[PDB]
Protein backbone atom coordinates (compact mmCIF):
# COMPACT_ATOMS: atom_id res chain seq x y z
CA UNK A 1 0.00 0.00 0.00
CA UNK A 2 1.01 3.40 -0.73
CA UNK A 3 2.74 4.87 2.72
CA UNK A 4 3.31 8.74 2.06
CA UNK A 5 5.64 10.74 4.20
CA UNK A 6 4.56 13.97 5.10
CA UNK A 7 7.22 15.49 6.28
CA UNK A 8 7.80 13.40 9.45
CA UNK A 9 3.84 12.48 9.47
CA UNK A 10 3.11 9.13 7.66
CA UNK A 11 -0.37 9.29 5.64
CA UNK A 12 -0.82 5.33 4.99
CA UNK A 13 -3.61 4.67 1.83
CA UNK A 14 -4.90 1.05 3.05
CA UNK A 15 -8.03 2.15 3.02
CA UNK A 16 -9.50 5.82 1.56
CA UNK A 17 -8.28 8.63 3.73
CA UNK A 18 -10.11 11.85 3.59
CA UNK A 19 -8.49 15.41 3.33
CA UNK A 20 -10.49 18.19 5.05
CA UNK A 21 -10.72 21.39 2.88
CA UNK A 22 -9.33 24.21 5.15
CA UNK A 23 -10.35 28.12 3.07
CA UNK A 24 -8.23 30.63 4.66
CA UNK A 25 -9.95 33.39 2.01
CA UNK A 26 -5.94 39.38 9.12
CA UNK A 27 -6.16 37.76 12.46
CA UNK A 28 -10.00 36.81 12.59
CA UNK A 29 -9.41 35.10 8.92
CA UNK A 30 -6.51 32.66 10.56
CA UNK A 31 -8.57 32.18 13.67
CA UNK A 32 -11.73 31.13 11.53
CA UNK A 33 -9.08 28.56 9.53
CA UNK A 34 -7.75 27.25 12.68
CA UNK A 35 -10.84 26.65 14.73
CA UNK A 36 -12.07 25.24 11.30
CA UNK A 37 -9.40 23.00 10.73
CA UNK A 38 -9.38 21.51 14.61
CA UNK A 39 -13.18 20.83 13.91
CA UNK A 40 -12.48 18.67 11.08
CA UNK A 41 -9.52 17.19 12.73
CA UNK A 42 -11.87 16.05 15.73
CA UNK A 43 -14.17 14.73 12.31
CA UNK A 44 -11.93 12.16 11.77
CA UNK A 45 -10.13 14.03 8.87
CA UNK A 46 -6.43 11.95 7.96
CA UNK A 47 -5.25 15.08 6.43
CA UNK A 48 -5.93 18.94 6.18
CA UNK A 49 -5.46 20.47 2.77
CA UNK A 50 -5.03 24.72 3.58
CA UNK A 51 -5.76 27.18 0.39
CA UNK A 52 -5.44 30.85 0.71
CA UNK A 53 -5.99 31.35 -3.07
CA UNK A 54 -9.05 31.24 -6.06
CA UNK A 55 -3.10 37.70 -5.77
CA UNK A 56 0.48 37.94 -5.07
CA UNK A 57 3.07 35.14 -3.25
CA UNK A 58 3.49 37.67 -0.38
CA UNK A 59 -0.52 38.23 0.27
CA UNK A 60 -1.09 34.09 -0.02
CA UNK A 61 1.54 33.59 2.16
CA UNK A 62 0.27 36.36 5.07
CA UNK A 63 -2.97 34.11 4.58
CA UNK A 64 -1.90 30.47 4.67
CA UNK A 65 1.37 30.32 6.84
CA UNK A 66 0.01 31.85 10.53
CA UNK A 67 -2.69 28.93 9.62
CA UNK A 68 -0.07 26.09 8.63
CA UNK A 69 1.95 27.01 11.85
CA UNK A 70 -0.81 27.30 14.34
CA UNK A 71 -2.87 23.80 12.86
CA UNK A 72 1.05 22.04 12.99
CA UNK A 73 1.18 22.52 16.71
CA UNK A 74 -2.35 21.93 17.69
CA UNK A 75 -2.82 18.81 15.53
CA UNK A 76 -0.74 15.43 14.67
CA UNK A 77 -2.49 15.54 11.32
CA UNK A 78 -0.52 15.95 7.58
CA UNK A 79 -0.53 19.34 5.94
CA UNK A 80 -1.40 19.90 2.66
CA UNK A 81 -1.07 23.38 0.67
CA UNK A 82 -3.14 24.24 -1.50
CA UNK A 83 -1.10 26.24 -3.63
CA UNK A 84 0.79 26.69 -7.89
CA UNK A 85 3.27 28.98 -6.49
CA UNK A 86 7.02 27.46 -6.31
CA UNK A 87 7.75 30.29 -3.54
CA UNK A 88 4.25 29.23 -1.22
CA UNK A 89 5.38 25.46 -1.59
CA UNK A 90 9.08 26.59 0.20
CA UNK A 91 7.44 28.35 2.57
CA UNK A 92 4.92 26.58 3.37
CA UNK A 93 6.75 23.57 3.83
CA UNK A 94 9.17 25.35 6.34
CA UNK A 95 5.85 26.55 8.28
CA UNK A 96 5.08 23.00 8.48
CA UNK A 97 3.71 21.83 5.57
CA UNK A 98 4.13 18.01 5.08
CA UNK A 99 2.32 18.06 1.35
CA UNK A 100 2.00 19.84 -1.65
CA UNK A 101 -1.38 19.99 -3.11
CA UNK A 102 -0.67 21.88 -7.07
CA UNK A 103 -3.54 22.24 -9.50
CA UNK A 104 -1.25 22.90 -12.50
CA UNK A 105 0.56 19.65 -11.71
CA UNK A 106 4.16 21.53 -11.13
CA UNK A 107 3.33 23.57 -14.83
CA UNK A 108 4.90 26.10 -13.02
CA UNK A 109 8.26 27.86 -13.63
CA UNK A 110 10.36 26.32 -11.11
CA UNK A 111 7.84 24.31 -9.46
CA UNK A 112 9.49 21.21 -10.24
CA UNK A 113 12.91 22.25 -9.21
CA UNK A 114 10.94 23.46 -5.91
CA UNK A 115 9.61 20.55 -4.83
CA UNK A 116 12.54 17.93 -5.85
CA UNK A 117 14.18 19.12 -3.25
CA UNK A 118 11.49 19.22 -0.35
CA UNK A 119 10.85 15.64 -0.01
CA UNK A 120 7.45 16.22 0.94
CA UNK A 121 4.47 14.23 -1.38
CA UNK A 122 2.77 16.26 -4.47
CA UNK A 123 -0.74 15.96 -6.02
CA UNK A 124 -0.36 16.27 -9.57
CA UNK A 125 -4.40 17.37 -10.86
CA UNK A 126 -5.36 17.71 -14.53
CA UNK A 127 -6.68 21.49 -15.10
CA UNK A 128 -6.90 22.22 -19.04
CA UNK A 129 -15.33 23.72 -20.24
CA UNK A 130 -12.52 22.69 -23.67
CA UNK A 131 -13.94 20.43 -26.04
CA UNK A 132 -12.88 16.85 -25.17
CA UNK A 133 -12.38 13.65 -27.94
CA UNK A 134 -12.09 11.67 -25.19
CA UNK A 135 -11.93 12.85 -21.36
CA UNK A 136 -10.90 10.04 -19.83
CA UNK A 137 -8.10 9.21 -22.37
CA UNK A 138 -6.69 13.08 -22.94
CA UNK A 139 -6.70 13.38 -18.61
CA UNK A 140 -4.57 10.02 -18.05
CA UNK A 141 -2.13 10.76 -21.01
CA UNK A 142 -1.83 14.50 -19.14
CA UNK A 143 -1.61 12.40 -15.74
CA UNK A 144 1.27 10.07 -17.03
CA UNK A 145 3.13 13.16 -19.06
CA UNK A 146 3.35 15.04 -15.43
CA UNK A 147 4.24 11.39 -13.89
CA UNK A 148 7.35 11.42 -15.87
CA UNK A 149 8.26 15.21 -15.80
CA UNK A 150 8.00 15.38 -11.94
CA UNK A 151 9.97 11.85 -11.97
CA UNK A 152 13.24 13.38 -14.58
CA UNK A 153 13.21 15.97 -12.21
CA UNK A 154 14.28 13.46 -9.41
CA UNK A 155 10.46 13.19 -7.69
CA UNK A 156 10.26 10.07 -6.24
CA UNK A 157 7.45 8.47 -8.24
CA UNK A 158 6.23 7.35 -4.13
CA UNK A 159 5.89 10.76 -3.09
CA UNK A 160 2.78 11.48 -5.89
CA UNK A 161 -0.25 11.12 -6.17
CA UNK A 162 -3.08 12.00 -8.56
CA UNK A 163 -5.53 14.09 -9.35
CA UNK A 164 -8.37 14.28 -12.25
CA UNK A 165 -9.56 17.76 -11.23
CA UNK A 166 -13.21 17.15 -11.30
CA UNK A 167 -14.83 20.38 -11.88
CA UNK A 168 -11.68 22.26 -13.82
CA UNK A 169 -12.52 22.73 -17.49
CA UNK A 170 -14.75 19.77 -17.40
CA UNK A 171 -18.75 19.70 -17.90
CA UNK A 172 -20.90 17.32 -15.73
CA UNK A 173 -20.55 14.72 -18.58
CA UNK A 174 -17.26 15.16 -18.48
CA UNK A 175 -16.50 14.35 -14.50
CA UNK A 176 -19.49 11.86 -14.86
CA UNK A 177 -17.11 10.12 -17.20
CA UNK A 178 -13.87 10.52 -15.39
CA UNK A 179 -15.64 9.22 -12.09
CA UNK A 180 -17.11 6.38 -13.86
CA UNK A 181 -14.02 5.46 -15.47
CA UNK A 182 -11.98 6.56 -12.83
CA UNK A 183 -10.32 2.57 -12.40
CA UNK A 184 -8.52 3.37 -15.60
CA UNK A 185 -6.45 6.45 -13.97
CA UNK A 186 -5.98 3.36 -10.88
CA UNK A 187 -3.64 2.32 -13.23
CA UNK A 188 -0.57 4.51 -13.61
CA UNK A 189 0.49 2.75 -10.02
CA UNK A 190 -0.02 5.99 -8.09
CA UNK A 191 -2.75 7.29 -5.44
CA UNK A 192 -5.97 8.41 -7.13
CA UNK A 193 -7.24 11.76 -4.93
CA UNK A 194 -10.53 12.69 -5.94
CA UNK A 195 -12.19 16.25 -5.33
CA UNK A 196 -16.34 16.69 -6.04
CA UNK A 197 -16.91 18.17 -3.04
CA UNK A 198 -20.57 20.62 -3.07
CA UNK A 199 -19.27 21.09 -6.90
CA UNK A 200 -21.38 22.51 -9.47
CA UNK A 201 -21.39 19.20 -11.19
CA UNK A 202 -22.94 17.31 -7.98
CA UNK A 203 -25.38 20.41 -8.03
CA UNK A 204 -26.56 19.98 -11.66
CA UNK A 205 -26.87 16.24 -11.04
CA UNK A 206 -29.27 16.31 -8.07
CA UNK A 207 -30.75 20.12 -8.97
CA UNK A 208 -28.80 21.49 -5.48
CA UNK A 209 -28.22 25.27 -6.47
CA UNK A 210 -26.16 26.34 -3.03
CA UNK A 211 -23.37 24.46 -2.40
CA UNK A 212 -24.00 23.25 1.30
CA UNK A 213 -27.03 21.88 -0.56
CA UNK A 214 -25.08 19.19 -1.87
CA UNK A 215 -23.46 17.33 0.61
CA UNK A 216 -25.70 14.95 0.24
CA UNK A 217 -24.78 14.22 -3.47
CA UNK A 218 -21.05 15.02 -2.68
CA UNK A 219 -20.89 12.07 -0.01
CA UNK A 220 -22.03 9.71 -2.52
CA UNK A 221 -19.58 10.91 -5.06
CA UNK A 222 -16.75 10.50 -2.91
CA UNK A 223 -18.10 6.41 -1.87
CA UNK A 224 -18.33 5.90 -5.69
CA UNK A 225 -14.98 7.47 -6.26
CA UNK A 226 -13.25 5.24 -2.99
CA UNK A 227 -15.59 2.20 -4.86
CA UNK A 228 -13.71 3.25 -7.88
CA UNK A 229 -10.32 3.64 -7.01
CA UNK A 230 -9.69 6.59 -5.28
CA UNK A 231 -7.46 6.65 -1.74
CA UNK A 232 -7.82 10.31 -0.73
CA UNK A 233 -10.46 12.40 -0.39
CA UNK A 234 -10.92 16.37 -0.75
CA UNK A 235 -14.54 17.19 1.33
CA UNK A 236 -15.96 19.69 3.43
CA UNK A 237 -17.99 17.54 4.96
CA UNK A 238 -15.94 15.42 6.88
CA UNK A 239 -17.50 13.65 9.84
CA UNK A 240 -20.35 12.75 6.54
CA UNK A 241 -17.75 11.20 4.21
CA UNK A 242 -15.90 9.16 7.38
CA UNK A 243 -19.41 7.53 8.06
CA UNK A 244 -20.36 6.83 4.64
CA UNK A 245 -16.84 4.99 3.98
CA UNK A 246 -16.99 3.11 7.72
CA UNK A 247 -20.27 1.90 6.74
CA UNK A 248 -18.77 0.50 3.48
CA UNK A 249 -15.74 -0.82 4.81
CA UNK A 250 -17.79 -3.13 7.19
CA UNK A 251 -19.59 -4.18 3.88
CA UNK A 252 -16.33 -4.61 2.00
CA UNK A 253 -14.78 -6.44 4.99
CA UNK A 254 -17.04 -9.42 4.81
CA UNK A 255 -15.96 -12.60 2.98
CA UNK B 1 -40.89 -5.64 -11.65
CA UNK B 2 -44.52 -3.09 -11.92
CA UNK B 3 -46.06 -3.20 -8.79
CA UNK B 4 -49.94 -2.03 -9.15
CA UNK B 5 -50.08 -0.25 -5.63
CA UNK B 6 -54.57 -0.34 -5.75
CA UNK B 7 -54.06 2.01 -9.17
CA UNK B 8 -50.90 3.65 -8.54
CA UNK B 9 -48.00 2.07 -10.38
CA UNK B 10 -44.91 1.82 -9.08
CA UNK B 11 -42.09 0.75 -11.41
CA UNK B 12 -38.93 -0.85 -10.09
CA UNK B 13 -37.00 -0.05 -13.38
CA UNK B 14 -34.64 1.67 -10.72
CA UNK B 15 -34.07 1.56 -7.43
CA UNK B 16 -37.13 3.47 -5.43
CA UNK B 17 -37.79 5.34 -2.19
CA UNK B 18 -40.30 4.62 0.41
CA UNK B 19 -40.79 7.31 2.87
CA UNK B 20 -41.36 6.59 6.58
CA UNK B 21 -44.50 8.09 7.86
CA UNK B 22 -44.66 7.32 11.70
CA UNK B 23 -48.30 8.14 12.93
CA UNK B 24 -47.46 8.12 16.82
CA UNK B 25 -47.26 11.56 19.18
CA UNK B 26 -43.77 10.45 20.33
CA UNK B 27 -42.88 10.88 16.66
CA UNK B 28 -43.44 14.57 16.59
CA UNK B 29 -42.05 17.63 18.37
CA UNK B 30 -45.57 17.84 21.06
CA UNK B 31 -46.02 21.86 21.34
CA UNK B 32 -49.34 20.72 21.78
CA UNK B 33 -50.94 22.69 18.98
CA UNK B 34 -51.11 20.04 16.69
CA UNK B 35 -52.79 16.75 16.45
CA UNK B 36 -51.04 13.49 15.88
CA UNK B 37 -52.54 12.82 12.52
CA UNK B 38 -52.03 16.77 11.24
CA UNK B 39 -48.05 16.39 12.01
CA UNK B 40 -48.10 13.10 10.30
CA UNK B 41 -49.94 13.96 7.06
CA UNK B 42 -47.90 17.31 6.76
CA UNK B 43 -44.40 15.16 7.27
CA UNK B 44 -45.47 12.60 4.39
CA UNK B 45 -46.65 15.19 2.28
CA UNK B 46 -43.05 17.04 2.93
CA UNK B 47 -41.91 14.15 1.96
CA UNK B 48 -43.21 13.58 -1.32
CA UNK B 49 -41.83 16.90 -2.00
CA UNK B 50 -38.41 15.55 -1.19
CA UNK B 51 -39.34 12.52 -3.90
CA UNK B 52 -40.39 9.97 -2.27
CA UNK B 53 -41.75 6.90 -4.55
CA UNK B 54 -43.83 5.99 -2.22
CA UNK B 55 -45.16 6.65 1.27
CA UNK B 56 -44.99 3.92 4.39
CA UNK B 57 -47.77 4.72 6.67
CA UNK B 58 -47.38 3.36 10.37
CA UNK B 59 -48.74 3.54 13.51
CA UNK B 60 -47.47 0.75 15.62
CA UNK B 61 -47.85 -3.10 21.44
CA UNK B 62 -50.65 -0.88 20.19
CA UNK B 63 -53.86 -1.77 20.53
CA UNK B 64 -56.12 -2.40 17.04
CA UNK B 65 -58.49 0.68 17.76
CA UNK B 66 -55.72 2.54 18.47
CA UNK B 67 -53.60 1.42 15.00
CA UNK B 68 -56.53 2.20 13.25
CA UNK B 69 -57.45 5.89 14.83
CA UNK B 70 -53.57 6.83 14.01
CA UNK B 71 -53.35 5.56 10.33
CA UNK B 72 -56.65 5.52 8.88
CA UNK B 73 -57.34 9.52 9.03
CA UNK B 74 -53.79 9.64 8.07
CA UNK B 75 -54.02 7.46 5.20
CA UNK B 76 -57.54 9.20 4.10
CA UNK B 77 -55.72 13.02 3.99
CA UNK B 78 -52.36 11.84 2.26
CA UNK B 79 -54.35 9.32 -1.13
CA UNK B 80 -56.52 12.57 -1.49
CA UNK B 81 -53.19 15.31 -1.43
CA UNK B 82 -50.61 12.98 -3.21
CA UNK B 83 -50.26 10.69 -6.08
CA UNK B 84 -48.48 8.74 -4.47
CA UNK B 85 -48.64 4.56 -3.70
CA UNK B 86 -49.30 4.34 0.05
CA UNK B 87 -48.20 1.73 2.13
CA UNK B 88 -49.72 0.94 5.32
CA UNK B 89 -46.91 -0.68 8.24
CA UNK B 90 -49.36 -3.61 9.84
CA UNK B 91 -49.60 -7.32 10.73
CA UNK B 92 -52.86 -6.91 11.96
CA UNK B 93 -55.44 -8.14 8.87
CA UNK B 94 -58.23 -5.66 10.24
CA UNK B 95 -55.93 -2.91 9.59
CA UNK B 96 -54.89 -4.49 6.60
CA UNK B 97 -58.21 -4.50 5.17
CA UNK B 98 -59.45 -1.10 6.87
CA UNK B 99 -56.15 0.64 4.95
CA UNK B 100 -56.58 -0.70 1.99
CA UNK B 101 -60.40 0.19 1.83
CA UNK B 102 -59.55 4.17 3.16
CA UNK B 103 -56.45 3.84 -0.48
CA UNK B 104 -53.80 2.03 0.97
CA UNK B 105 -52.02 0.55 -1.77
CA UNK B 106 -49.81 -1.88 -0.29
CA UNK B 107 -49.22 -3.76 2.76
CA UNK B 108 -45.58 -4.03 4.20
CA UNK B 109 -46.10 -6.66 6.90
CA UNK B 110 -43.29 -7.33 9.86
CA UNK B 111 -44.90 -10.40 10.09
CA UNK B 112 -44.54 -11.87 6.45
CA UNK B 113 -48.46 -12.55 6.69
CA UNK B 114 -47.98 -14.66 9.77
CA UNK B 115 -51.06 -13.21 11.88
CA UNK B 116 -53.87 -15.31 11.35
CA UNK B 117 -56.14 -14.07 8.71
CA UNK B 118 -53.62 -11.90 7.06
CA UNK B 119 -53.13 -14.45 4.14
CA UNK B 120 -57.02 -14.15 3.38
CA UNK B 121 -56.99 -10.32 4.03
CA UNK B 122 -53.88 -9.80 1.14
CA UNK B 123 -55.65 -12.84 -1.31
CA UNK B 124 -58.78 -11.05 -1.37
CA UNK B 125 -57.39 -6.98 -1.75
CA UNK B 126 -55.20 -7.48 -4.96
CA UNK B 127 -52.55 -5.37 -3.40
CA UNK B 128 -48.46 -5.92 -3.21
CA UNK B 129 -47.29 -7.05 -0.30
CA UNK B 130 -43.78 -6.63 1.64
CA UNK B 131 -42.77 -10.24 3.08
CA UNK B 132 -40.04 -9.54 5.83
CA UNK B 133 -37.85 -11.37 7.82
CA UNK B 134 -37.58 -10.98 11.84
CA UNK B 135 -37.63 -13.97 14.21
CA UNK B 136 -31.20 -11.13 18.70
CA UNK B 137 -31.54 -14.95 18.42
CA UNK B 138 -27.93 -17.59 17.73
CA UNK B 139 -28.12 -17.98 13.48
CA UNK B 140 -26.10 -20.38 12.76
CA UNK B 141 -25.96 -19.18 9.26
CA UNK B 142 -28.53 -15.94 9.10
CA UNK B 143 -27.82 -15.36 5.38
CA UNK B 144 -29.22 -18.90 4.86
CA UNK B 145 -32.09 -18.83 7.57
CA UNK B 146 -33.24 -15.34 6.62
CA UNK B 147 -32.98 -17.13 2.57
CA UNK B 148 -34.88 -19.92 3.88
CA UNK B 149 -38.00 -18.25 5.89
CA UNK B 150 -38.05 -15.63 2.99
CA UNK B 151 -38.74 -18.88 0.65
CA UNK B 152 -41.20 -20.52 2.97
CA UNK B 153 -43.22 -17.20 3.09
CA UNK B 154 -43.04 -16.32 -0.94
CA UNK B 155 -44.17 -20.30 -1.34
CA UNK B 156 -47.10 -19.72 1.98
CA UNK B 157 -48.43 -16.20 -0.17
CA UNK B 158 -48.61 -18.08 -3.79
CA UNK B 159 -50.42 -21.29 -1.91
CA UNK B 160 -52.48 -18.85 -0.28
CA UNK B 161 -53.69 -17.39 -4.05
CA UNK B 162 -51.55 -14.32 -3.97
CA UNK B 163 -49.54 -13.82 -7.59
CA UNK B 164 -46.00 -13.92 -6.83
CA UNK B 165 -45.82 -10.55 -9.25
CA UNK B 166 -47.61 -8.81 -5.65
CA UNK B 167 -44.41 -9.55 -3.60
CA UNK B 168 -41.82 -8.01 -1.96
CA UNK B 169 -39.14 -9.62 0.30
CA UNK B 170 -37.08 -7.75 3.06
CA UNK B 171 -34.53 -9.28 5.03
CA UNK B 172 -35.60 -7.15 8.26
CA UNK B 173 -32.56 -5.39 9.44
CA UNK B 174 -32.53 -4.60 13.25
CA UNK B 175 -35.58 -7.23 13.89
CA UNK B 176 -33.69 -10.06 16.22
CA UNK B 177 -30.30 -9.55 14.19
CA UNK B 178 -27.07 -7.86 16.00
CA UNK B 179 -24.61 -5.35 14.15
CA UNK B 180 -22.64 -8.11 12.69
CA UNK B 181 -26.06 -9.95 11.35
CA UNK B 182 -27.13 -6.91 9.31
CA UNK B 183 -23.80 -5.82 8.01
CA UNK B 184 -23.91 -10.13 6.83
CA UNK B 185 -27.14 -9.55 5.24
CA UNK B 186 -25.96 -6.23 3.54
CA UNK B 187 -23.15 -8.34 2.00
CA UNK B 188 -24.79 -10.97 0.87
CA UNK B 189 -28.03 -9.11 -0.28
CA UNK B 190 -27.44 -10.29 -4.50
CA UNK B 191 -28.44 -13.87 -2.66
CA UNK B 192 -32.03 -12.76 -1.92
CA UNK B 193 -32.10 -11.00 -5.09
CA UNK B 194 -31.96 -14.37 -6.59
CA UNK B 195 -35.60 -15.53 -5.45
CA UNK B 196 -37.09 -13.74 -8.26
CA UNK B 197 -38.53 -10.95 -6.08
CA UNK B 198 -38.18 -7.29 -5.65
CA UNK B 199 -35.86 -6.93 -2.17
CA UNK B 200 -36.91 -4.01 -0.10
CA UNK B 201 -34.33 -2.94 2.72
CA UNK B 202 -34.92 -0.69 5.44
CA UNK B 203 -31.76 0.34 7.76
CA UNK B 204 -32.69 4.37 8.33
CA UNK B 205 -31.10 5.64 11.39
CA UNK B 206 -31.18 1.94 12.98
CA UNK B 207 -29.00 1.09 16.06
CA UNK B 208 -26.84 -1.22 14.10
CA UNK B 209 -25.74 2.23 11.65
CA UNK B 210 -25.04 4.26 15.13
CA UNK B 211 -22.39 1.43 16.18
CA UNK B 212 -20.94 0.94 12.98
CA UNK B 213 -20.35 4.45 12.66
CA UNK B 214 -20.42 5.79 16.36
CA UNK B 215 -23.51 7.93 16.02
CA UNK B 216 -25.51 7.62 19.18
CA UNK B 217 -28.43 9.35 17.99
CA UNK B 218 -31.16 8.66 15.11
CA UNK B 219 -30.41 12.41 13.87
CA UNK B 220 -26.49 11.74 13.61
CA UNK B 221 -26.82 8.35 11.65
CA UNK B 222 -28.32 10.22 8.14
CA UNK B 223 -24.77 10.16 6.09
CA UNK B 224 -24.41 5.80 7.40
CA UNK B 225 -27.66 5.22 6.74
CA UNK B 226 -27.96 6.90 2.88
CA UNK B 227 -24.42 4.88 2.56
CA UNK B 228 -26.41 1.84 3.80
CA UNK B 229 -28.91 2.22 1.66
CA UNK B 230 -26.78 2.95 -1.45
CA UNK B 231 -24.72 -0.18 -0.93
CA UNK B 232 -28.30 -2.22 -0.49
CA UNK B 233 -29.41 -0.92 -3.94
CA UNK B 234 -25.89 -1.49 -5.29
CA UNK B 235 -26.50 -4.91 -4.21
CA UNK B 236 -29.95 -5.64 -5.74
CA UNK B 237 -32.41 -3.66 -3.85
CA UNK B 238 -35.25 -2.09 -5.33
CA UNK B 239 -37.44 -0.68 -2.79
CA UNK B 240 -35.45 1.66 0.20
CA UNK B 241 -37.04 1.94 3.51
CA UNK B 242 -36.50 6.12 4.71
CA UNK B 243 -36.25 8.28 7.07
CA UNK B 244 -34.06 10.63 4.85
CA UNK B 245 -35.82 10.96 1.63
CA UNK B 246 -34.15 13.89 0.11
CA UNK B 247 -30.35 12.56 0.93
CA UNK B 248 -30.78 9.27 -0.50
CA UNK B 249 -32.53 10.59 -3.57
CA UNK B 250 -29.48 12.73 -4.43
CA UNK B 251 -27.38 9.85 -3.12
CA UNK B 252 -29.32 7.23 -5.68
CA UNK B 253 -29.65 10.06 -8.37
CA UNK B 254 -25.57 10.35 -8.36
CA UNK B 255 -24.94 6.86 -8.35
CA UNK B 256 -27.58 6.42 -11.41
CA UNK B 257 -25.48 8.95 -13.30
CA UNK B 258 -22.51 6.85 -12.54
CA UNK B 259 -23.90 3.61 -13.74
CA UNK B 260 -25.68 4.51 -16.90
CA UNK B 261 -22.09 5.65 -18.39
CA UNK B 262 -21.45 2.73 -21.04
N1 LIG C 1 -6.22 18.40 -5.69
C1 LIG C 1 -7.32 19.13 -5.72
N2 LIG C 1 -7.28 20.34 -5.18
C2 LIG C 1 -8.37 21.12 -5.29
N3 LIG C 1 -8.23 22.37 -4.83
C3 LIG C 1 -9.33 23.30 -4.92
C4 LIG C 1 -10.53 22.73 -5.62
C5 LIG C 1 -11.65 23.74 -5.66
N4 LIG C 1 -11.96 23.86 -7.05
C6 LIG C 1 -13.19 24.06 -7.58
C7 LIG C 1 -13.40 23.69 -8.90
C8 LIG C 1 -14.67 23.56 -9.40
C9 LIG C 1 -15.77 23.82 -8.60
C10 LIG C 1 -17.14 23.70 -9.20
O1 LIG C 1 -18.08 24.17 -8.50
O2 LIG C 1 -17.28 23.08 -10.19
C11 LIG C 1 -15.57 24.24 -7.29
C12 LIG C 1 -14.29 24.37 -6.78
N5 LIG C 1 -10.63 21.54 -6.08
C13 LIG C 1 -9.59 20.66 -5.90
C14 LIG C 1 -9.64 19.25 -6.43
O3 LIG C 1 -10.61 18.69 -6.85
N6 LIG C 1 -8.44 18.59 -6.31
N1 LIG D 1 -40.57 -3.58 5.52
C1 LIG D 1 -40.07 -2.99 6.61
N2 LIG D 1 -40.89 -2.34 7.43
C2 LIG D 1 -40.34 -1.88 8.60
N3 LIG D 1 -41.16 -1.32 9.51
C3 LIG D 1 -40.66 -0.78 10.76
C4 LIG D 1 -39.15 -0.87 10.86
C5 LIG D 1 -38.63 -0.32 12.16
N4 LIG D 1 -37.79 -1.36 12.73
C6 LIG D 1 -36.72 -1.14 13.57
C7 LIG D 1 -35.94 -2.23 13.97
C8 LIG D 1 -34.74 -2.01 14.63
C9 LIG D 1 -34.33 -0.72 14.94
C10 LIG D 1 -32.96 -0.46 15.44
O1 LIG D 1 -32.62 0.65 15.81
O2 LIG D 1 -32.17 -1.50 15.47
C11 LIG D 1 -35.16 0.35 14.62
C12 LIG D 1 -36.35 0.15 13.94
N5 LIG D 1 -38.36 -1.38 10.00
C13 LIG D 1 -38.90 -1.95 8.86
C14 LIG D 1 -38.04 -2.62 7.90
O3 LIG D 1 -36.82 -2.75 7.97
N6 LIG D 1 -38.73 -3.12 6.82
Amino acid sequence: SPRLDCAGRILTLDRPRVMGIVNVTTHTTVEAAVAHGLRLAEEGADLLDIGGESVPVEEELRRVIPVIERLVAQTALPLSVDTFKPEVMRAAVAAGAGMINDVQALRQPGALDAVADLRVPVVLMHMPAPHYDDVVAEVHRFLVERIFAAEMAGIDKRRLLIDPGFGFGKSTADNVQLLAHLPRLCELGVPVLAGLSRKRSIGELTGRELPEQRVAGSVAAHLLAAQRGALLLRVHDVAATVDALTVWQAVQAVP
